[PDB]
């Protein structure tokens, strides 16, 4: 019931990937093995570099750079809205995007900067439905 | 199409968790930001501590211990079969378990040791179907 025959030979566990992500978000909530602080304006966000790279073209580029991969603090562009970054950071660790009329422009601009392309496309579609 | 209305207010992205896990497995394949070596008998396996903790009660206990969380090399019980550990390490990063008649006893014993309880239950069910 919790597993099935995959297209390939292996048995596959249906909820495995979502349960791993839930545990990584629990580690983040408890500040366990977090290895970077992202600073956006006056706010700081602790996270795991591997989750950030897995969820963003900008962080993938930063953490694969031989000089920047060892930095413990990353400062983002001061024009980035911290609420918009917070919504996208929660999305990275949960798959859930808290998109609302009052935050959609900041979330879209932050997703463009972070290189989260399907999030940008989704924001655009929601904006287009209003116009 | 790639998203839906979650039971809660947020929109949710269907493939997000499995795509994050795919990227973490790509980082492992390329040896990027791996922070531990697990030694099983004569073999070494590089991995990310966060993925190991998220997938195992034993690694969760080790990496939350104030003394052991800083270790770069973890040596497992020499009775653990490296092929069995390799199959479970691949499962952690993919959701796919390569269970076969020739490896099921080693995979089950290694999952008991690593505290991966639904994997043990699944192994037991497959063994019971043969008897
Ligand atoms: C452009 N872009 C996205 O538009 C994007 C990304 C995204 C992720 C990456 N990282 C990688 C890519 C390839 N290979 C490796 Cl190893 C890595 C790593 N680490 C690079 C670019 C990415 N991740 C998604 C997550 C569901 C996967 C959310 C946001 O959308
Ligand atoms: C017993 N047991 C399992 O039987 C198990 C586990 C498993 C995982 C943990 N880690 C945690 C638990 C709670 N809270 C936190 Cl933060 C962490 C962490 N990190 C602890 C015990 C675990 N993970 C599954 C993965 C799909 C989640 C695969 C194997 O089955």
């Amino acid at each position: 019931n919790l597993y099935f025959q995959g297209a390939d030979s292996c048995i596959q566990f249906t909820r495995h990937a979502s349960d791993v992500l839930l545990n990584l978000n629990r580690l983040r909530s408890r500040d366990i093995l977090t290895d970077v602080v992202i600073v956006v304006s006056r706010e700081q966000f602790r996270a795991h570099k591997t989750v950030l790279m897995a969820c963003s073209g900008l962080f993938y580029s930063i953490f694969t750079d031989q000089l920047k991969c060892n930095l413990s603090v990353i400062n983002l562009d001061p024009e980035i809205n911290p609420e918009g970054f917070c919504i996208l950071l929660d999305f990275m660790y949960t798959s859930r995007l808290n998109l609302r009329e009052g935050n959609i422009m900041a979330v879209m601009a932050t997703a463009m900067y972070l290189q989260m392309e399907h999030v940008v496309d989704t924001c655009r579609k929601f904006i287009k439905a209003s116009e």
